[PDB]
Parts: C-alpha cells; structure tokens; sequence
C-alpha cells in the first residue's frame, strides 16, 4: 500500500488539476472533476442529473449548468471551499449514461487553467495499487492509495462481503464489465469524478460510485468502481468524432 | 479496506505536499566497512542527522574498541538525500564527521554530523516538540529494503492494545502448523508493551527502514522508526507490530544527558 516519493511528487502536482464542482440553485450539491483536455473538464453523468433535477427538458440543461455550476481547483483547506472558482460555459454535448461521464467547458476569467491530465491512453492495471484524488464527503482535497479488485474476483469478493439492501443479482452490471475498474477505497461517498491513476501516476480511470450500507452507525461500502479512460475516450472517438478531431489531434 | 474495523489510510493533499517537502530531508545512509549495509536517517538540527543506535552497532562491528568507533564512522558512512530512483542510490553523498557522542541504547537513537563537501544540506525536520498521538494515522518516510525513498501511511496501535493485538496475531498464525516461529525474544517484546517512550503501529517498513522519520496525521515529526517483531510463516517474513522512539523521549534524554551540547546547538 506504500508508494515511492517520486510517484507521490508526481501525484501532488497532478492534484492541482483535480477540482471541486459545486452548485447552489434549485438543487444544491457537489462533485469532483478534473481537467481533461484544454479548457474541458470531465466528471460523472449522474452529477449532471443531480445538477439539473428531475422533470426538466434537455433543451434547458446547458443553460442551467452555465448558471449555477462553479469549479475550484485550490480547495485544500476549509477556507478555500468556495473561492477562486471558474464558471462553466452553457454547453453540454459530450456525455454517456452507460459509461457515466460528462464533459464541461470552463470559462476563462483571467486565471491559470490547470494542466491537462490526459497525456494519452494508458492501459488499465489488472491488479496492484492505484491512487484516487478527489473531494470525498465534499471535504478538502484528498488522495487515497487503493487495492484493485481483479475482474475475475469481482463475483467472489461481493458474495463474500454480503455473507460476512442488495443481492448478487444487483452487481450484474460490473461483475463482467471490462469497461470499469473495481477497487476498495475510502472515497465511496461524493467522490464521483475523482481521477484514478495507476501505480506510476498515469491517469487510467474516473471513479464513478459505490454501494453504501450502514454498520455500527457508520456508513461503509461493499465495492467501488470507475469508468476506464480507455472506454471513455473510445466512446468519444466513436460518438463525437468531429469534436474529437477538433480538440485532440490538432 | 472497508470490511472490518479500519482506520482511515487516506491523507489530505496539503499534508501530502508537506510530507513530500520533508522527504528531501530523509536520507539513505549506506556504509562499506567490515560489513556492508544500509539504513535511513534524517536531518535533525542544522548539520546534525539522526538515525538508530543499532545501526552504529552494525557499522562498527562486534569487539571493536570504542575509541575507534568515531574514526570508523567518519571513514565508511555515506548519506544521500536524492535516492528516489535506482540510479541515484549512491550518488551525491555526504560524508560524516568522525564524531559519535550523542546516543542511547534503550531509546535506540544516534546523532551524527554531516560534513559540508559542497552539497546542499537539507532542511532540518525538528521544529518543536509535538505530542505523540494515542491513535489514528501516521506517515513513515524512509528507504525500506534499501529501495528508493518511499512513504507509508500507517495505523497507530494504542498502547493499551499492545499486549492484546500482538497476542491475537500470535495465536492466530501459531495455532496453524508447527513450522511457525518468532525471530525475536520475549524479553525484547516486553520492553515496549507498557513503554510510553515508543509509539507502535502497523506498517510495511519493517525492514532496513531503521531511522525513518514518523510524522503525525498533520505532518509534524513525532517519532523515529526503530524496528519490528518479525515472524516467518510459509517461508514469508511478516511482522507482528512495529515501533519507534518518540522525539519527546529522545529530546528529553538529550537535555538530561548532554545539556552542554543541547544548549550549544538548540538555544544559541
């Protein structure tokens, strides 16, 4: 579970591109995001669901996002929670519900936009150590070193953890899913959109959600998963090819 | 790990940035004497660095006259602060002055002095006296197994549980098979069971990390990692519990036994 000083020195520099996204309009909430490419940031899709609310026509979604969403990258202490924030352009076009990702665009306000975290496609580790950087529980920015659950063991672990709410009939969407990476982390609450890097510090996935339960007045989670950057970028290449060529190759 | 009773392993970005700043003051100490070996040290105060006493025992050797120890140290010990990759293992190193006067066997600490050879002396890690945490999370920075510099976030074992937890692991692994064995004396384990001068924790730096600085959850130097209680099972070597001498005890011992040097170094 220990890491080398070199990798952690890389990770703390990368953490400046991990942001806290918050909104306070008709709905109130938070999430984690990160600078994907250029002025574009990446987060989860159910985050946008929380931002807009139920029963709203899609034609209005962008207008809502550009009116109430703020993103700050310097949230390391309580005082910095809702200060020095970028606005978001009223634009919402690149997303997918299955892979659970959403692309937003920051609005330049004369500040320094953090370095992009997408350096290229990095293969997903089948085992070993990973590092998740985000804002769990809406708290200050934190980093966690986590153990990866190999896909072939996903069906086992779950059934153990239930026998040691839900059923094994409910994990059917992640047990044999090669587009997600499973792991045991403490960032299982409100850390949607937190980047997940491999043991060398390369962006490999984005944390999605978990499965919460209560035990001795404390909220725990059975298993956590995230959408792999390979899957997200391939879906973007296929569904939004003009935007992909406009942003990524030039 | 969220299946049993677990302490939070994660840290905040602010504390981790502080710790990567402090790691530049953690040094890999290697020696080529009658025996060849390695350990960890850290810049204590000014040019002085702190490591473990049994490290000096391993450097000098058995039976050597004490009057020679210093002269051996300042001739064979080298310390590098940039061992973050394999290529930097024994590059850009300081020598140590032929000086060995401040040490203690019971608390297992030893003070050495770097020799300014043109290299950059790191920042000292001793700012003030920090109370020892009774529980929670700590961070160890060092060179375990002689590898590149690493940092581990570990769970503190409260003092009152030292007698409990340990046995719970012993009887857990010992009941299985008759090939289990401890590699430590019980007389050596009973010296930390009710000892407030050491802090105990569960870490992965139970090898070659002697002298590694141990910081609290906020990033303040609180202890120096000493040793562990190793046990082998199925030909794999684990450790029941690890411990470190608190900086409180070390500084008190320095004030009591070496008052002139303490006033010469710390107050003036």
């Amino acid at each position: 579970n220990s890491s080398s000083i070199k990798v952690v020195k890389l990770l703390v520099r990368l953490s400046d591109s991990v942001g806290y996204l918050f909104w306070d309009s008709a709905t109130t909430g938070y999430a984690t995001c990160f600078v994907f490419k250029g002025l574009f940031i990446l987060t989860c899709r159910h985050v946008i669901d929380s931002i807009v609310g139920d029963g709203i026509e899609p034609s209005k979604w962008a207008t809502i996002i550009g009116q109430c969403v703020r993103v700050t990258f310097g949230y390391e202490e309580l005082k910095d929670k809702e200060t020095n924030y970028f606005f978001v352009e009223p634009w919402f076009e690149i997303h997918n519900e299955e892979l659970d990702y959403a692309v937003l665009k920051l609005k330049e306000n004369g500040q320094q936009v953090p370095m992009e975290l997408y350096n290229g496609i990095t293969p997903v580790p089948l085992s070993g150590l990973i590092h998740i950087i985000g804002h769990p529980y809406g708290e200050k920015k934190q980093i966690d070193a986590c153990a990866v659950i190999p896909q072939g063991q996903r069906a086992k672990k779950c059934q153990e953890r239930v026998q040691s709410m839900y059923t094994q009939r409910s994990f059917q969407k992640i047990v044999h899913n090669p587009d997600v990476i499973t792991y045991d982390t403490e960032f299982f609450f409100g850390a949607a959109g937190s980047p997940v890097f491999d043991s060398k510090g390369s962006l490999v996935a984005m944390h999605a959600a978990g499965f919460a339960y209560t035990y001795q007045n404390e909220t725990r989670s059975i298993i956590e998963f995230g959408s792999t950057m390979e899957s997200i970028l391939l879906d973007i290449k296929q569904r939004h090819k003009p935007w992909y060529e406009e942003v990524f190759v030039n």
